[PDB]
């Protein structure tokens, strides 16, 4: 079997993609960010706090009739960006693009943390990176993918997201029309549950490859590029007037700026990311002040290969016995 989604950005800065997906009998269509960060399905539900509910669709279980309780079982999660939620477990028929799994853990949020609330556009998240760090307790749940995998004509999904545009999610198959040249496959590390690979350098603008190990996440659910300290000073270097600013959060630089395109390694292989896709645009309404799409990763913990990296290229993850990354140009 096979499916395929397109996935849409949230609003005009591509903050995050959204995708339809099917939930219980008859289907109920919730818009899903999809997250190769986590691995948890949860969804805005009947049961979510009132008072948290602000312009979501919500999963009702009790209008589903494939939907069952898993009796007991609890789930609680802490994003990278400080948000959360929490809330019990049905298990439903849940079907992306076309491809159907039953018996999939759909986690109900009782309760979410503002930044969800405050978002209307996305109905809950569909957790894509390794089962082992789904959250449900006492007995952990596997992912969409991981259900769906051993029906897969291949065992693969394919993440192809577009620049202030839809793109789409394809499980089961590799397009071979939707990138150019070669697909370049690089080794992953599962050992802290992520799509964990190793950068083999980057250039910035038309500036010579510096060759250097980068390891880092493969994460469709965080909007920017996190990068060590040193790669992204080299970057910003090259903007004039451009700042680390505390107030902010981060690098700034006037909006006046032309930004220089990023280059990264895969292997042997190079991935340009255009300079305009950098541009996060006003700080606050009407600022000339720019926030960039380029920030330090030092006190992450973790280096992070997110949207502005993944949106410059056609991306394969590679769910085999040995997992791997496959990045080409598009």
């Amino acid at each position: 079997s096979t499916g395929s989604a397109t996935t849409t950005p949230i609003d005009s800065l591509d903050d995050a993609y959204i995708t339809p997906v099917q939930i219980g009998t008859p289907a109920q269509t919730l818009n899903l960010d999809f997250d190769t960060g986590s691995s948890d399905l949860w969804v805005f539900s009947s049961e979510t706090t009132a008072s948290e509910v602000d312009g979501q669709t919500i999963y009702t279980p009790s209008k589903s009739t494939t939907a069952k309780l898993l009796s007991g079982a609890t789930w609680s999660i802490s994003y990278g960006d400080g948000s959360s939620s929490s809330g019990d477990v049905y298990t439903d028929t849940v079907s992306v693009g076309g491809l159907t799994v039953t018996g999939q853990a759909v986690e109900s949020a009782k309760k979410v943390s503002s930044s969800f609330t405050e978002d209307s556009t996305i109905d809950g998240l569909l957790g894509l990176a390794f089962s082992t760090l789904n959250t449900v307790s006492p007995t952990q749940q596997k992912t969409f993918f991981d259900n769906a995998k051993a029906s897969l004509d291949s065992p693969v999904f394919t993440a192809d997201l577009g620049y202030h545009a839809p793109g789409t999610y394809n499980f089961g198959f590799i397009d071979t029309t939707a990138y150019t040249g070669s697909i370049t496959y690089t080794a992953v590390s599962t050992k802290q549950g992520f799509w964990e690979w190793t950068s083999t350098g980057y250039a910035v603008g038309s500036g010579t490859f510096k060759s250097t190990s980068i390891d880092g996440i493969a994460d469709t659910g965080t909007t920017l590029l996190y990068l060590p300290a040193t790669v992204v000073s080299a970057y910003w270097a090259q903007v004039s007037g451009a700042k680390s600013s505390s107030s902010v959060g981060g690098y700034v630089f006037p909006c006046s700026a032309t930004l220089p395109s990023f280059t990264f390694g895969v292997g042997s292989a190079r991935i340009v990311i255009p300079g305009d896709y950098i541009d996060f645009g006003p700080i606050s309404t009407g600022s000339s002040s720019c926030f960039g799409g380029i920030q330090s990763s030092a006190g992450i913990g973790i280096n992070i290969f997110g949207d502005v990296a993944l949106k410059a290229a056609f991306v394969v993850f590679n769910g085999a016995t040995t997992p791997t990354l496959g990045f080409a140009s598009k």
